[PDB]
């Protein structure tokens, strides 16, 4: 197993830079010995010096986990001699190290963030895996029907919160999908197609496991004695200044906040234009689009995340969770558009009226089924390339490039680990989002659909567990209350499937009744969110001589 | 001035049971003489015993101010030697003076409630007023033009908290309807009648002080040191037990208020019957109309009152707040079907499409004006009433009932007090809760009638308080946090305005232009509610030669 290391940091070493390596090495280590934090140094690949981190004296670290709790108990989030009574984890020790490792020197740590200060060599410093429990725990999951309580309880010991929600998210997904799907069997196997009743149990389906999600993560919350922590705010170390508190006057944040719509509309002309190019084609045509669409997403995609990483990393954001909010926020825009688009221009264009870019690819040289069979394709496609792309090929890619003395394995599995890429968890948050608004806009046009995401889920819970398992490092441990902006999204989300269920109902199978059946299904959703809402909440002498003498 | 008198309880005497009323006379000088209480025995009108009762030793009273300041700071409600630092206020002196004589035996007190328990002759308990001080306010209240937070202050320490917060919210809607009189003068001065950007500004003004209301409402909550103090339950004396804490089964609780909806169809039946006999006499007779319901009104409400109130009687409610939620949820039902069917009948089905009672009424021998010339006496009628029956004849009709030994003066006062009825402030609530919901549902077909709302509320302001000065004895002080379940009175109300006031342009002035205008004003009314909630939110060694040998 591990040899008791608890960090490692990297440490680049340029060659143009010897002596400014040297000087930062020597700070460095004269800044982690004052801490008290036993150290090694060992050898390294491509001109790296990995130096392994650990603590060394009990009574300081007993001495700080005191001085955490107690500023736990200050600000609310909780209500030596204690520790036997409750023991410390790893994820906690983990945590406080490393926040003993970036703390400042004003707070009692020494800062060594590596990208503000002058530390300009050092790019990582992560954690180091478990091969054995990792073994134990991919074989103790890929052989049992469900999960149970306890396989969440050990996830969030050994990783932390955050993997803790998405995973107790993703499985509370997985448990209410079920009812989607018998329903979208029975409306498939008797009613036929677009079924107004299909929808409105959809939005009911909806709601209900919208609340009954938020009613869970809070009693999780408080379950684990972290109810409350986003309450308090965490300095980011990269936020600028200029004037004395660090202050930023909110003219330059907003001035740099209103340059997004030039880029939404300039998005929304791209993807436009390629969309409405890809549907005359295929009029025109009547395997081209798919192929083409499968191979254009990732391309386009992964310029415009990095547009909007630099966008954000323009503005100038005080807290994390703010700087986190924008960039969700952006990333889910963008997502949706060139997920959701495609099909909005083929129900709501295509169908209601049917020559601009008709007539011109003519001289170069109404089917109401189109909506479900193309449905077909943009599920099963988009799922293998779930498959494709995700898992396999990267194990691919990393095996193919990867093709005194006396522990070499362990240096070598080190160096391994050192240039896997770290895990960021607001990817399968996207995905499943992203599921979870197909379930609710479009499953009407195809109910049976519902059913094989069913399967994709049983898949997902076990197959995102290898990814942590192999295919990348351990994650920084974090703490978090809520799964975070999500729910905004998926409030939006289900709003927009009540909306668009009942209009694809109606204009599949004049004015005034599309009119009539927005109004009649916007009105039973909101009847059914409020009476849901109120249900869960309940789920849980002289005296007597005187009185004598009146008579 | 007053005696110094605390307390003063009636204790009719029946003829036919003496030996019972003198061993309730008995009992009850034996209960408060353990408490320690002061009391004396003086002579009443109408075969009663006026018993006056005060506190007597200063180190009881002290012990119960501490022994209810440390409750509330256990329950959260509030973060000997601190008397002095923190004075003693009338208010609350009362209500734990009150509290004491209320308290059954168990908890300490010596419950003497007159209804459920054996004391079956007791019927009242009541304080005395202060003349001078009541008059100084009223000569205080008529030379000023706007309050100051002061004098709401001082109501509040002379008489509670729910008087505080009725005077408060009247206050802020007497200033929140200046904007609305400034729009409708300005709409019929120039725009005309029927304008929709009015109905857009009365939306927006409606959502603005709701919101503002809230935030106000919550900050003097915390201002006084009373927020939270809802939190905690008070139980009611009159619920019943059947088993053993005390339980009622639900059971009985459901099939009791499964009543309700036989008595709603029953009302809906009477009113509407006598409504649309009216609309028929009036398009008949094309000064009947207005006169048969001025006189109707009072009747019908005052025994629909009744059998709401024996009604709520017949059902159990464990809390006080509970039962009270109940009543207030009833009148306004009540209230709201009997001050607007009348004017949905004539804008909604009158206007539309205009037989069956034509037909009958002739053999017994559309001017779509009619919605604003009705609506002036719909108004001003109401207007004068609200300034009849609530005032003047009060007074009138008392002093027409009106028409040792020496302090016979403060005797007759004390006789003259008893018999007058206990103050109740739900009904200004019900009354200021309809003058909003005329505000925001109808203000568009006579912009300028707001206008004169104003001027009704600048006297309102003041006779309420008359009110209280003069023709009612002193209420009851008491604890709350929230003006109550108006609230969601205000929301729906306001929520079925944003509907109406686009349906009522249209019409006045086909089928799927209506909904486009309904649903387009709706969706504005939600985003604007949305945008302003979210604003109002931000108000506020060996190493070193390592290294070194790298090289
Ligand atoms: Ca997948
Ligand atoms: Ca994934
Ligand atoms: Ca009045
Ligand atoms: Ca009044």
């Amino acid at each position: 197993s591990n040899f008791g290391v608890d960090f490692v940091i990297h440490y680049k070493v340029p060659a143009a830079e010897r002596d400014e390596a040297e000087a930062g090495f020597v700070q460095l280590i004269r800044a982690l010995t004052t801490v008290g934090l036993a150290t090694e140094v060992r050898h390294g690949e491509n001109e790296s010096l990995l130096v392994f981190v650990k603590v060394a004296s009990p009574d300081l670290f007993a001495k700080q986990v005191y001085r955490a709790r107690l500023g736990d108990w200050l600000h609310g989030v909780r209500v030596a001699q204690a520790l036997q009574d409750e023991p410390v984890v790893e994820a906690e020790r983990l945590r406080l190290i490393y926040l003993m490792i970036t703390k400042p020197h004003n707070e009692g740590g020494a800062g060594v963030t590596p990208t503000n200060a002058k530390w300009k060599h050092v790019e990582s410093i992560f954690p180091l895996h478990s091969h054995s429990f990792n073994k134990e725990w991919i074989k103790k999951w890929s052989s049992k029907y469900t999960l149970e309580q306890t396989d969440i309880d050990n996830i969030r010991d050994k990783f932390g919160e955050s993997v803790a929600f998405y995973f107790a998210f993703l499985r509370s997904y997985f448990r209410f999908l079920v009812i989607p799907s018998a329903f979208g069997f029975g409306a498939w196997l008797l009613l036929g197609q677009f079924s107004y009743l299909y929808a409105l149990l959809c939005g009911l389906w909806s709601v209900v496991f919208f609340e009954y999600w938020k009613k869970q993560e809070v009693d999780l919350a408080v379950q684990w004695g972290v109810r409350g922590v986003s309450s308090i705010q965490q300095s980011r170390p990269e936020f600028e200044w200029e004037h004395e508190v660090k202050v930023y006057p909110p003219m330059k944040r907003v001035k740099t906040q209103l340059l997004q719509i030039p880029f939404a509309l300039a998005c929304v002309v791209a993807l436009g234009a390629l969309i409405v190019t890809c549907n005359s084609l295929e009029v025109f045509i009547n395997f081209l689009p798919t192929i083409f669409l499968v191979i254009g997403t990732p391309t386009i995609s992964g310029v415009l995340m990095g547009a909007a990483e630099k966008l954000n990393a323009m503005e100038n954001y005080a807290t994390v969770d703010a700087h986190d909010a924008a960039l969700i926020q952006k990333q889910f825009v963008l997502n949706f558009m060139t997920s959701y688009m495609a099909l909005f221009f083929t129900a709501f264009v295509y169908i209601p009226f049917g020559h601009p870019f008709l007539n011109f690819w003519r001289a170069t040289a109404i089917n109401p089924a189109r909506i479900s069979n193309q449905m077909f394709y943009f599920t099963v496609t988009a799922q293998i390339v779930n498959f494709a792309t995700e898992v396999v090929v990267p194990y691919i890619k990393q095996q193919a490039f990867q093709k005194h003395e006396e522990e070499a394995e362990f240096l070598q599995r080190v160096r391994e680990e050192c240039t896997l890429e770290e895990y960021d968890v607001s990817g399968d948050y996207r995905e499943m989002v992203m599921q979870f608004g197909y379930v609710a806009m479009f499953s009407v046009a195809w109910p049976l659909a519902a059913c094989c995401f069913l399967v994709n889920n049983w898949v997902e819970l076990r197959s995102d567990a290898l990814k942590i398992a192999i295919s990348s490092r351990r994650p920084i441990p974090w703490r978090t209350d809520s799964i975070g902006p999500w729910l905004t999204a998926l409030s939006f989300l289900s709003w927009l499937g009540s909306i668009t269920s009942s209009a694809i109902v109606y204009l599949c199978s004049k004015a005034w009744g599309l009119l009539l059946s927005i109004l009649f299904a916007e009105h039973f959703y909101l009847v059914v969110q409020l009476a849901v809402r109120f249900v869960l909440s309940k789920l849980d002498q002289e005296t007597i001589e005187i009185g004598r003498r009146m008579i």
